[PDB]
């Protein structure tokens, strides 16, 4: 414990000999309190604003724009039953994840590529000049010997709930840890039921695979702040991913999970403004993007294990008996890779066909694993939805659209006025207004290509594009992004829809964009368009003044009139 933290934590004290307090009245049960010392928002893309007029008026978008707790709670120890379940399931799942992938660290060259190319990953002002410092370097090599070592000194987080690090801890995490993300072990083809790399534009059509397995109703049971309630014991069960690897990168890696992830420390401001620093061995504390692939790992593990529980492979979490470990480790050879086709999940994310509604009582192994439901009493029946076409995933549902020609459309959808006032946001200081616009025009490459079946966002996205310079490229501060380009929209859609689209046989390109269906009226309507609406008529019919206020505020440049590509803008 404190030989494993201490370093870390008498480094900070002497930084701060001058202001250091072992306060008497600290907010902490959970976590571990050792110290203080002193120290002490979304803004609106005007060019979005300005071209959906109708929704100024809509609280829903509006209301967007305007603006721990959960962090201090503490899971209970799994039962022994509960345990074995785990380390069995999580030893077969690190083995199938890897009979077709090596493990590998990641490089210097690529981590400086990611921060020369903008992305997140939590002496030098930006992330870019410090890749460019040898210094730098020098310093993690510094990290590097003493985790080699197995001792750690600048690997500290900092809450605000992302807990960011500097950058040369970042590369640690991503030299260990990065080939998960990087060599796509949670790709669908590789784990079965993950998602990684697959796009808004294929999850609809993974949906619409699932459900064309024999089974039950399909659960989405969300957690209830998942972060939070991973156990030390998930933690150790991640950590058996090491046994894959060898030589330096299996040492590099089991420091990264003993001294980072298994022994957290991390400085917390309180207004009250001084900087806490508290310490926990439990909980989800690292990257962002090996947050994502671990929470994959582990909610595969858990929703298998649900899926055991309604099979009754066990009859009891409290203890497994020699033949019940032998007859899960049997389930798991003989029908564990069908088991896992019955799933989508992304993150701690899911969506599971069961073989039959057993399932949905299934909650002893779920709730003593502390992966507790969301919103539905700990011992209550689990929903079930009978129609993929009504299941959430990933903030979204899926419409099947059929086109003219009877080809089939599987598309994503969600409540129109959660995306148009995701588009009125942009996060940052100093922006440009050709830096404002160009994030403007990345949301209407979006629409376009993502939500073209929703009549106000067709109309919207071709008004922006129409408004932004046409050569002015799409941009994002920090899946598959392929509206992220100047090519020409219609010539996207029918490579992702058509040419790319693993589900289309007949690969005939469209030939405009009056070929590409809409939603029915009343469908377009119940997920929230404004259309029959006197404020959206008056919008469309006079959208070319709206394109020209804004063609007029950036100025004199070349623009392109992309409304005759909707029928009614014809002359
Ligand atoms: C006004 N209507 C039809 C009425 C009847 C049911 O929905 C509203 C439109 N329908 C489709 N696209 C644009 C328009 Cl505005
Ligand atoms: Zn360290
Ligand atoms: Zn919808």
């Amino acid at each position: 414990n404190l030989d494993i933290i201490g370093k870390r934590i008498e480094k900070i004290k002497q930084e701060h000999e001058t202001s250091w307090h072992y306060d008497q009245d600290h907010p902490y049960k959970t976590w571990a309190y050792h110290g203080s010392y002193e120290t002490k928002s979304s803004m609106v893309n005007g060019v979005v604003r300005l071209l959906t007029k109708p929704w100024d008026i809509i609280p829903m978008v509006t209301q967007m724009a305007m603006t721990k707790e959960k962090v201090d709670t503490r899971t209970q120890e799994p039962k022994e039953g509960t345990k074995k379940l785990m380390k069995i399931t999580a030893e077969w799942l690190w083995k199938e994840l890897g009979k077709k992938k090596t493990p590998r660290m990641c490089t210097r060259e690529e981590f400086t590529r990611k921060v020369r190319s903008n992305a997140a990953l939590g002496k030098w002002k930006s992330a870019r000049e410090a890749v460019e410092d040898s210094g730098f370097w020098e310093l993690v090599d510094k990290e590097r010997n003493l985790h080699l070592e197995g001792k750690c000194e600048t690997c500290v987080y900092n809450m605000m709930a992302i807990w960011y690090m500097w950058l040369g801890a970042r590369f640690l995490e991503f030299e260990a840890l990065g080939f998960l993300n990087e060599d796509h072990w949670f790709s669908r083809e590789n784990s079965l039921s993950g998602v990684e790399g697959e796009g808004l534009h294929k999850l609809g059509y993974i949906l619409r695979d699932v459900s064309k397995k024999e089974g039950g109703a399909m659960y989405a049971d969300d957690t209830a702040g998942w972060d939070t309630r991973i156990t030390l014991e998930d933690l150790k069960n991640e950590e058996m991913v090491t046994n894959h690897m060898e030589g330096e990168h299996k040492k590099l890696a089991e420091a990264i999970f003993k001294l980072t992830y298994q022994n957290k420390v991390v400085r917390v401001q309180r207004p009250t403004t001084v900087m806490d620093i508290i310490s926990r061995r439990d909980q989800r504390g690292s990257g962002q993007v090996v947050t994502y692939g671990l929470n994959t790992f582990t909610n595969m593990e858990a929703q298998l294990i649900r899926q055991m529980e309604g099979e009754g492979v066990f009859k009891s979490i409290q203890h497994l008996t020699v033949t019940e470990e032998i007859a899960v480790k049997n389930w798991l050879v003989r029908v564990g890779r069908e088991r896992l086709s019955r799933m989508a999940i992304s993150g701690d994310d899911c969506v599971v066909k069961p073989l039959d509604d057993r399932f949905a009582s299934a909650l002893t192994a779920l709730n003593d694993m502390g992966k507790v439901r969301k919103d539905i009493q700990q011992w209550e029946p689990s929903r079930g939805w009978n129609d993929w076409t009504q299941v959430p995933f990933c903030s979204h549902h899926f419409h099947e659209l059929i086109m003219k020609d009877g080809r089939v459309l599987v598309v994503p959808c969600r409540n129109q006025d959660e995306l148009i006032g995701r588009a009125r946001i942009s996060q940052g200081a100093g922006w440009s207004l050709r830096e404002t616009a160009c994030l403007g025009k990345s949301y209407a490459q979006m629409w376009s290509l993502m939500y073209f079946h929703r009549r106000d966002l067709r109309l919207a996205a071709n008004a922006i594009c129409s408004a932004v310079p046409s050569h002015w490229v799409p941009t994002s501060r920090t899946a598959t992004h392929e509206w992220m380009t100047t090519e020409d929209m219609l010539t996207v859609w029918n490579r992702v829809w058509i040419q790319e689209n693993p589900w289309m046989e007949d690969k005939t390109p469209v030939e405009s964009w009056e070929e590409i269906p809409y939603l029915g009226k009343r469908e377009d309507q119940w997920c929230g368009s404004l259309i029959g609406l006197t404020s959206r008529a008056t919008w469309a019919k006079n959208i070319q003044t709206a394109i020209n206020q804004v063609r007029s505020l950036i100025g004199n440049e070349e623009y392109t009139d992309y409304m005759p590509s909707m029928k009614r803008f014809r002359r």
